[PDB]
């Protein structure tokens, strides 16, 4: 509350560490469904169904331009990529499987880097 603060967690390396995690997600072999925005002219249903599209390149640009106020807003967009994937793709599809794999990969890196 006012003039009563918990001890200051050092957040000065968060930017660089989110960038490193993002690099590792970008270079994973199962990243291909997620690298670029879904083409809303060419994929029927996407525009109407997925209210907040998100992809790694869009996260990379937001990161690079100071549009994440903190590491939690970064994690929300990464998770949004996988939540969108599950909304639109069957679990038993290549893309559906890609999404589950990448989410697992991301969540371990997240815990190991910050928890």
């Amino acid at each position: 509350s006012m003039s009563v603060k918990k001890p200051k967690r050092d957040d000065s390396k968060d930017l660089a560490l989110c960038s490193m995690i993002l690099t590792e997600m970008e270079t994973h072999e199962d990243a291909w469904p997620f690298l670029l925005p879904v083409n809303l002219k060419l994929v029927p249903g996407y525009k109407k169904v997925i209210k907040k599209p998100m992809d790694f390149s869009t996260i990379r640009e937001k990161l690079s331009s100071g549009q994440y106020p903190n590491l939690e807003t970064f994690a929300l967009d990464v998770r949004l990529v996988f939540d969108n994937c599950e909304t639109f793709n069957e679990d038993d599809s290549d893309i559906g499987r890609a999404g589950h794999n990448m989410r697992k990969y991301f969540e371990k890196k997240w815990t190991d880097t910050f928890k």
